[PDB]
């Protein structure tokens, strides 16, 4: 079957300020405006999936309220399957409230990371995998999500090279529990932020530091902002990408998580890295002189 | 449902959704960062003072705008939480619905506030035409939009003309910010709250000094009511006696967000019950002393 692309992570409600300053400590200043907006990890990135006309479903953990509520109906309004969401009894959903610095796109996120417990093993084993092409996985538990991975490369080994399941991995938390995802996937995307803790400082040295960690015949993807991204695959020849900025950065809340979409998108759709890394570039440029999601397409 | 004529309290003014974080260190610019917690709270002056004077044991309402969304039915429901007959809501087509953001050092204490967007309409007067006023023993307003709420004030002065002074509503005002655009609301109300900050931003370095420099600007035979945190509160009414009550600390003080408006609701409570000032003064005290003891409203009983 295999139409969707499958994302799995957080979904948090982002409780956005958009400011003209960022506020000196223990002052006070008044904000433009104010919004909601369906955040976290993978629920952005299946936002942008949506946005680009892939059919897509994501899977994370959720607990009913009317906090719950508003979430789903704007996962409906998109578009985005959620039929795969482990629901919760014990526990909150996780919001935070995000500053955005109108005058350069600067966002500050204060996480409220709840008790709400992390799809597991457990969950992912009761999922149907023939609906997916593509099944991306934002690093979190990590110890709980090899299992998930392994389930997946255990049923690809059962399938013609033709009708193997692709697999993307994202590492965007400078935390060890996570370095053993680097590891499985296809495509494995490490953060400017993690490469920066852990002495890196360009987006190649990160890759020729990095690559040693990947199952054999993956292509490892870092941007670096206003740098553009960088990949490298098997083949050893480093690629790369210029940003496209915007004449007006004013808003880089899911900027990331639109450029991993995008790479996703393209590479899903038969392009080579190259393409897909302009692509992933040219989407999170275009992001950056928006407010939200609406509007890159 | 059917409200008896003449039985409840009413407090005009803002209602805003408070979201407030409690940090280790203030975040640096384009960072992320987990918060030690994080609390959602109804808040703005006229609001909080409904919370108290529900909690009081008497029946008020609450008057501001609010736009249909998750926010306003977040405020709604903790309005009826606390008791809080929001029937006289100003609903609006147009903004926001006011949203603070607010961030605590939990290693220095400081507050640091994103301020909710201008964007939502106040009341106007217009609005206030439309209000059936009988049900309202008292009216209280916290000044915002002064212009349009001298208009409200002089439509419950015609009002108060028809009527007994057994069935005259009260009125008090409340000039809580520093802006030249409140001050003619000193010239309405029976009862005319003047925050400490204003006081301050006047020039005036105390209670005494705030209410005997400006008693010129109330109406004849207003009360004019300064509280002034620990030092306590006065009173200046038309018999020109500074009437004085200290404040009552807690144990230890614990959250002093909202002890203005406790003390105000309280005072205005008092009045209402008719109690000499004095006793109303103290009475405020006592309650907001109470109040910052305890974090939130909860046990002020
Ligand atoms: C390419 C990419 C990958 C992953 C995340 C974001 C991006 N793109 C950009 N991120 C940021 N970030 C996110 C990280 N913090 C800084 C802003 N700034 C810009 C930018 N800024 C305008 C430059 C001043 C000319 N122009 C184009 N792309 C990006
Ligand atoms: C009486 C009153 C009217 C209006 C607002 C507040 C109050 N009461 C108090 N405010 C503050 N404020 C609120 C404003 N920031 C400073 C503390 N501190 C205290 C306090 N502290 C105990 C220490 C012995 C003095 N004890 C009793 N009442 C109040």
């Amino acid at each position: 079957r295999g139409s969707q692309i499958l994302c799995v992570g957080l979904v948090v409600l982002d409780v956005i300020s958009l400011v003209d300053k960022y506020p000196k400590e223990d002052s006070e200043i008044r904000c433009l405006s104010q919004r909601w907006q369906r955040g976290g990890n993978a629920s952005n990135s299946c936002t942008v999936l949506s946005l680009l006309g892939a059919p897509c479903a994501f899977m994370g953990s959720m607990a009913p309220g009317h906090v719950a509520d508003f979430l789903v109906a704007d996962f409906r309004r998109r578009g985005v399957d959620v039929s795969q969401v482990a629901w919760q009894s014990k526990g909150d959903t996780p919001s935070s409230c995000c500053i955005i610095n109108n005058s350069n796109g600067n966002r500050t996120i204060v996480l409220h990371d709840t008790s709400l417990p992390d799809v597991s093993a457990t969950d992912f084993e009761k999922v149907d995998l023939t609906q997916f092409k593509w099944i991306h996985i934002e690093g979190r538990n990590a110890s709980e999500q090899v299992k998930m991975l392994q389930r997946i490369d255990a049923h690809n080994t059962r399938q013609p090279p033709e009708q193997k399941i692709r697999v993307s991995v994202e590492v965007e938390k400078p935390r060890e529990e996570l370095f053993q995802l680097f590891g499985y996937g296809d495509v494995v995307f490490v953060s400017k932020d993690v490469a920066k803790h852990l002495g890196f400082q360009s987006a190649e040295e990160a890759l020729r530091g990095l690559y040693g960690r990947v199952r054999k015949g993956a292509v490892l993807v870092c941007a670096w902002a206003e740098e553009g991204a960088d990949a490298l695959g098997p083949d050893g020849k480093l690629l790369h990408s210029d940003a496209f900025p915007p004449p007006r950065v004013v808003d880089t809340l899911g900027a990331g998580d639109t450029f991993n979409a995008s790479v996703i998108f393209s590479l899903s759709q038969g392009r080579s890295v190259q393409e897909a890394l302009r692509f992933g570039c040219q989407v999170a440029g275009k992001k950056c002189g928006l407010q939200g999601f609406d509007g890159i397409v």
